[PDB]
């Protein structure tokens, strides 16, 4: 009841969100882990600024370009987010939840003032491979920093998360990733309105799992927890089904992400996704995704070339509507189902405890 | 023997062609076929200049945009060949073989003369859409233009065509198309040196109709006949194998084209295209195959964020190299291999006659 999301700038009801992108990245950074060039062609691409002249490379080499990987200047993502805003954009999820990924809790603070879009942070450690030992800590301790993120502060200041995530699942889910998942869980179950957004393996097939610790170990609700980079398993109607039996919601956010890794695997095309997506509705289970960018490096933005923030509610959706899919379906995939995942309260924690391990004696 | 192509500023030898693109729009003008905006997006699309900030709408409704169909301006063509150029790009075939799409001969020699590239222009009659009862004429009329065109100059000049083509076989092959591939047979058995590139409907499988008419009924040489636009049957490979056993080039023009149209189907990926030409390879034909762009859009430039006149060369082959494809086959795929489609001697037909049907008696 009394669903809201807390953004950077304060609470906002869940009635009131609007069009919102549930998951995406204003501020990251990624310079801890600029790749060395792949191809042959991938070393002019290092040292050159991301501009539309490159696309012909980024889209093959993403990672070996430092400036793609680099900090995001406030005024390129005030002039992205501009695009969204002309569409009717109200609502806007940062899932940079780690220091690990370069987020920026006072530049997230700005772009709500000065844009006047909801802008949510988020609170969640990422993979190992960023994280290293922080993800060895005591489940308790991690569990508690995502509690204070989520109702006290970030970074010394008085700016809040709305959401925990993403957390990391990598393609070797290690023993440390595993701790993070649960001590994310501990921290939503004293927080009831606070969803939980997965990093996936996108090309790995690891929901079970996954969920066997969130669903079945930690008791979590389903209602409040996504799967994101759910977009390569789209052809796997199978696996997503049986996802979503489980009650979780399916993110497919990587909705024109147009591009190839030379390791993980190559992103599935819009089309691919305009298929997944409608044959999910079609099987009855269109209140249960969500959609998004996951503008995560410069070369996704529209000024560059890229599908930039308005790609989602302006093409994807007139696709769906071309695919046959009904209007009130579409009218609800980017306005109530990221309204209801993000702000909904938990069916089975309604308290937060001054301490998430509020229910045992202090005594 | 003694091959080589006829350019618009001269013969040059097979052995000089170098990195060579056989299938490319230079200048083109679509001006009388824009199409109204498809979708709910599109109309903001209509009256805008092509720029990377559009790509995300050009990508999915290209022909509704008049800028992107329109003629394209010598200093942006010359801009995009350099990328080409300083790669090694030694020789460019422009595919526009008619009026009724925009065929400049004299922009074609402008362009050859300030680059130095080797620029061969064409001719031959698209398809009856744009055509009209142009098709409807005299097999022999037809075939004697294009032997004009071949041997004495385009549109009252002396610069001559060095290809036959893009012929123009639509999705419903209509009886004046059928009669134009005839008249382009004709031609070709009068034109020791000139190779003939078919528009083929790629997202049909009418290679048979089409080699039965040039091959069995018209007696052409299959090793100076190439089918454009192959890549949307990549998956197909019974179809391919087929084609290629029948003795024809197979062309993968759409090589990073990266644009769904609303209605004739989305275009394959890079990723689809590097499998089904590596697939080939694997299977022997790689002898048979020829590589290029179809840049016939001012989106498609690279200083648009397309992938211009440089993506072959530099990323295809890289792609391919990873994909474990010998380098010697590589080093063929963009020279040796185009050398010949384009330049070598028909191995049917060795003389020009000064009439095409110069083996009929004049008395
Ligand atoms: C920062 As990401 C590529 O896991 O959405
Ligand atoms: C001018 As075309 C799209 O048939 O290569
Ligand atoms: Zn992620
Ligand atoms: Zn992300
Ligand atoms: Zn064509
Ligand atoms: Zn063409």
């Amino acid at each position: 009841m009394k669903g809201y999301i807390q953004t950077v700038t304060g609470p906002v009801k869940k009635a009131d969100m609007g069009l919102t992108l549930p998951h995406e990245h204003l501020f990251n950074d990624l310079s801890g882990v600029v790749d060395e060039p792949f191809y042959e062609f991938s070393h002019v691409l290092v040292d050159k600024k991301v501009s539309a002249d490159i696309q012909w490379g980024l889209k093959y080499d993403p990672y070996c370009c430092c400036d793609n990987m680099d900090k995001k200047p406030i005024e390129d993502v005030i002039f992205e987010l501009n695009n969204f805003k002309e569409l009717g954009g109200k609502t806007i999820v940062d899932a940079t939840g780690s220091s690990s990924i370069g987020r920026d809790i006072r530049k997230l603070k700005q772009v709500a003032e000065l844009t006047g879009i909801n802008v949510v942070a988020s609170s969640g450690l990422y993979i190992e491979k960023f994280e290293g030992k922080r993800l060895a800590d005591d489940i308790d301790a991690m569990a508690k920093m995502i509690d204070d993120e989520l109702n006290i502060g970030i970074d010394g200041t008085d700016i809040r998360a709305g959401m925990i995530g993403e957390i990391g699942v990598s393609p070797f889910f290690t023993d440390g990733e595993k701790n993070s998942l649960r001590a994310a869980a501990l921290a939503q179950n004293n927080n009831p309105y606070a969803s939980m957004n997965i990093h996936m393996p996108g090309w790995q097939r690891r929901g079970d799992e996954v969920l066997d610790i969130l669903l079945t170990e930690m008791g979590c609700d389903p209602a409040k927890i996504s799967l994101a980079h759910s977009d390569p398993s789209g052809k796997d109607i199978d696996y997503q089904c049986k996802m979503l039996d489980r009650g979780v919601w399916l993110e497919f956010d990587m909705i024109g992400l147009d591009i190839s890794f030379p390791k993980e695997g190559a992103a599935p095309s819009v089309m691919d996704t305009v298929e997944a997506v409608a044959t999910l509705i079609e099987r009855g289970y269109g209140n249960q995704i969500v959609l998004s960018h996951d503008v995560f490096l410069k070369q996704m933005w529209a000024k560059n070339g890229g599908n930039g923030w308005g790609f989602v509610p302006n093409v994807f959706l007139s696709l769906l509507a071309q695919r046959g899919i009904d209007k009130t379906i579409i009218d609800k995939l980017c306005i109530d189902n990221p309204a209801n995942l993000l702000a909904a309260e938990n069916l089975y924690f309604q308290s937060h405890h001054h301490h998430h391990h509020w229910s045992h004696p202090q005594f």
